């Protein structure tokens, strides 16, 4: 048996994981998408399953006002101790952050705590349990790393923090994590940036406090030296140890479109971690995270499959479908119009920092469908509701239902740089059904509209121009159902029958 990288696509990026027995679990950075630090569950390290969210309120995930894309809650970390789950991270910009906080969790699928806020603003903040001792260990923003410790109970620092190690040479010193393996503390540690020179690196000591010294076989894992390889920018990761001994290594990349450009978002991979003689550690020969490798010494346990089409046909919406910033409850309803999902249109749009009346979720896959079944009669031009691809608050595609010229249409809409550049029309019946449709391709996203007496191809977009290296930030593309009135409420409600998510990147 052999498995696949990446792991988990779509945008997951900063993996943080634990064993706890046979289960292992596993979170993902969020920023201004709610729920926020998605929780994984799998029994073989490949197989990934969502069980919840830690930051699955409005009181654990405060994101009114934060920015998009550089906003909100960054990389977490997840710990398990005693039969308590710990999730640490950082949330920036929303209205009533304090910065580092944790959550905690007797049963990982949830319910998660309130936050316990530490009182600073440190991005990457980790923590691990060695010797009945809550570690905390942080960047300081300076290029250096901090090491205290904490009580569970209160959040409060025990041992206060104190400057241990520092990066290697390498920008930006990210994402350090605290391990007490054999005779030393080691903390492994990302450098080089978001870009191509991204890489892991790590160092040890006797002692918690230090001083360090590096691996004499660093980096831990990098693609830097295959500019050829189709994974790049590889780094923040971290390890976990199974029953037979052996180390595995989740960490972020991304999966470049002809090596020039991303828009999935970082992804998250697993590569195999050996010690050398002297006790350091190293991904293979040369760092490099490989497409394919064979299987952990786990049995294999696969999930039982998501269905294409969710009816929303159910009070409970599924775990896969996202907001952005905080929700008022009040522009959705599986309960309203039973056996439909209704989307109730705002004033608000994606130009200010607050919570659109948007759900959607992660493009999982370079080749895929989506479609959605829509009522949607608006009354007036401001008025329209349809499918979204988002990149952030400046940078989307929309297939929207509106009315131009006492007509009722299907339009699509291509905003960039927060400028409308391209939009194109075909008239709909004054009423009834309309199926939307995304098409995807690497380079290319195609736009469909059917209903009775018109159906049509209405335009296609570049994958490019919503990618990272063009719009920055954090995330990567999210493709979701959408009604918005620009100014005003919609009159009445969208209402989606149903929404298919078909990915396709095995064939
Ligand atoms: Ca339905």
């Amino acid at each position: 048996k052999t498995f696949r990288n990446p792991i988990i696509t779509g945008m997951n990026p900063d993996p943080s994981i634990c064993r706890v027995g046979d289960d292992f679990y596993l979170v993902t950075s969020t920023f201004e998408y709610f729920p926020g630090l998605p929780v994984y569950h799998s029994k073989d390290l490949v197989h990934w399953k969502l069980i919840g969210h830690a930051l699955s309120r409005p009181e654990n995930n405060p994101l009114m006002g934060c920015n998009a894309s550089t906003g909100g809650q960054y990389a977490p970390t997840l710990r398990y101790h005693d039969g308590t789950f710990y999730v640490i991270g950082t949330n920036y910009g929303g209205k009533g952050s304090q910065g580092v906080f944790y959550v905690t969790a007797k049963n990982p699928a949830g319910p998660w705590s309130d936050p316990v806020w530490v009182g600073n603003w440190y991005v990457d903040p980790s923590i691990e349990f060695i010797d009945g001792k809550m570690y905390f260990l942080s960047p300081d923003n300076q290029g250096s790393f901090l090491l205290g410790v904490m009580d569970p109970e209160t959040g409060t620092f025990v041992e206060a923090l104190r400057k241990v190690a520092s990066g290697l040479g390498g920008s930006s010193p990210e994402g350090p994590h605290f391990y007490k393996i054999g005779d030393y503390y080691y903390i492994m540690s990302a450098e080089g940036g978001t870009g191509y020179e991204h890489r892991e690196v790590i160092q040890r000591s006797k002692s918690p406090w230090g001083p360090y010294e590096p691996s004499p076989v660093n980096p831990v894992l990098s693609n830097m030296n295959c500019p050829d390889h189709p994974f790049q920018a590889i780094g923040h990761a971290d390890l976990v140890q199974l029953k037979d001994g052996s180390w595995w290594a989740v960490c972020l990349g991304i999966r470049p479109v002809n090596g020039k450009y991303q828009h999935l978002g970082r992804e998250t991979f697993l590569a195999p971690v050996t010690w050398d003689a002297d006790g350091w550690p190293k991904v293979g020969k040369d760092g490099v995270v490989q497409e394919t490798y064979l299987f952990p010494n786990l049995p294999s346990h696969v999930w039982m499959e998501q269905p294409v089409r969710d009816d929303f046909d159910q009070e409970t919406l599924g775990l896969d479908w996202t907001f952005i910033r905080n929700p008022a409850h009040s522009f959705w309803s599986l309960t309203e119009k039973p056996g439909s999902l209704r989307l109730k249109g705002t004033a608000i749009n994606f130009t200010t920092n607050d919570s659109p009346s948007f759900i959607g979720r992660r493009q999982a896959a370079f080749n895929l469908t989506a479609s959605a079944k829509v009522n949607f009669i608006p009354k007036v031009e401001n008025e329209e509701a349809g499918l979204v691809v988002r990149a952030d608050d400046k940078n989307h595609y929309d297939l929207l239902i509106t009315e131009r010229n006492g007509q009722r249409v299907a339009m699509i809409r291509k905003t960039l740089k927060d400028k409308v550049v391209d939009t194109t029309c075909k008239e709909l019946p004054a009423t009834g059904e309309v199926i939307l449709s995304i098409t995807a391709t690497e380079t290319t996203y195609t736009f469909e509209i059917k209903a009775a007496h018109v159906s049509a191809i209405l335009g296609t977009a570049s994958t490019r121009d919503v990618s990272n290296e063009v719009v920055g930030g954090f995330t990567g593309v999210f493709i979701g159902m959408y009604a918005s009135g620009n100014g005003q409420a919609n009159t009445n409600p969208a209402d989606f029958d149903w929404f298919d998510f078909r990915c396709l990147d095995l064939e």
